[PDB]
């Protein structure tokens, strides 16, 4: 059944709750972003109102074929009224079109639902600064102190410098980047920009990117693989067998592959700095796992919460085990005692 952490009290609303059939009492279904564990269940047969960003609404219409009459896009940073309740959508710093949602309950309670987010100090100067938030529905993906990672800018610097050096040493090297969802487009777009190439990809993936309102996108991507030396493939193909196979397909235009796997976290983070990352190599193929995260680190999460000072926290991730739930609740209490709220 629909879990309680997907329901908004004092409303008929649910958040990211599309795989439970008709939720009894739900008058509006919000969708924070277009990732499959969140939209699971949506299709052309859905006949309830869906509230989301413009970009998520483009994806619902073009990729899932949801009928336009049931898609309600909202502008960001704007007080809107939905079924009699004031709401605001804020940028979540996750993937394209991802939002956090502020609900202003008729009884005076304010609730923030982060969706999936990567906390940032810039959030401390949005509309969140203007009133108190009582309850926080929190993306706790990396809520444990082992989870450190570098800034996105540091990671993209490494990738740009690595790729440019390799292709300048060998003009017959191919760059390959893995993907399995929207998100992390800066990785392949930044590499292609330093090399003066467009990024080549499948027709399905090109369609997906053309929904994202990225400026000048027609200048940066293409479905002509032959004219490109940065290729995008399914994350599943980013291994030695998959890459050897791909190289055979390029007809001797290339003699070396340099590949990137933008992972979340990996246990080489606790020891190794970004400057010191190395690839796995077999023959003329090298694979780099780079820690490009679109979720908060532990310290970023902690700073956001200690700034916001909520009265109650409801985790939305890692809630399935008692050991995880108990651990998270311990950190929340530490943060509260340290900061004095
Ligand atoms: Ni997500």
């Amino acid at each position: 059944t629909c879990p309680f952490y997907k329901k908004i009290p004092g409303t008929g609303f649910t958040v990211d709750a599309f795989q439970y059939g008709v939720v009894e009492g739900c008058t509006a279904y919000f969708l924070t972003h277009f990732h499959s564990d969140h939209y699971a269940g949506l299709s052309k047969h859905f006949t309830f109102p869906v509230y989301c960003s413009e970009i998520t609404g483009n994806l619902l219409k073009n990729k899932l074929h949801v009928q336009e009459q049931y898609i309600h896009p909202l502008p960001l940073d704007t007080e809107c009224i939905v079924n009699g309740v004031k709401v605001v959508l804020l940028d979540a710093n996750h993937c394209p079109g991802a939002v956090m949602i502020l609900f202003y309950l008729p009884n005076g309670t304010v609730i923030l639902h982060t969706g999936d987010f990567r906390a940032d100090p810039s959030m401390e100067r949005s509309l969140l600064a203007d009133q108190k938030v009582h309850m926080l529905y929190l993306d706790t993906t990396y809520c444990s102190p082992e989870y450190t990672f570098p800034s996105q800018q540091e990671v993209i610097r490494f990738a740009i410098n690595t790729a440019f050096e390799a292709v300048t040493l060998n003009p017959h090297a191919l760059v390959v980047c893995g993907t399995y969802s929207i998100g992390k487009e800066k990785v392949f777009l930044a590499i292609a920009d330093v090399l003066g190439s467009k990024v080549g990809m499948s027709q399905e993936k090109y369609k997906t990117l053309q929904c994202l309102n990225i400026p000048e996108i027609n200048s940066l991507i293409t479905t002509d693989m032959c004219s490109s030396l940065v290729h995008l493939l399914p994350m599943m193909q980013i291994n030695f067998k998959g890459l050897q196979s791909h190289l055979k397909k390029c007809g001797g235009k290339y003699n070396q592959i340099l590949a990137f796997r933008p992972t979340g976290w990996t246990h080489s983070n606790k020891f190794t700095r970004i400057a010191d990352v190395i690839p796995q190599t077999k023959g003329n193929i090298s694979i780099y796992g780079i820690p490009y995260s679109e979720h908060s680190s532990y310290l970023e999460m902690k700073r956001f919460v200690q700034w916001l000072k909520p009265q109650k926290i409801i985790p939305t991730v890692n809630v399935g085990t008692w050991k995880s739930r108990s651990t998270m609740e311990k950190y929340f209490r530490e943060w509260k005692l340290e900061a004095g709220y």
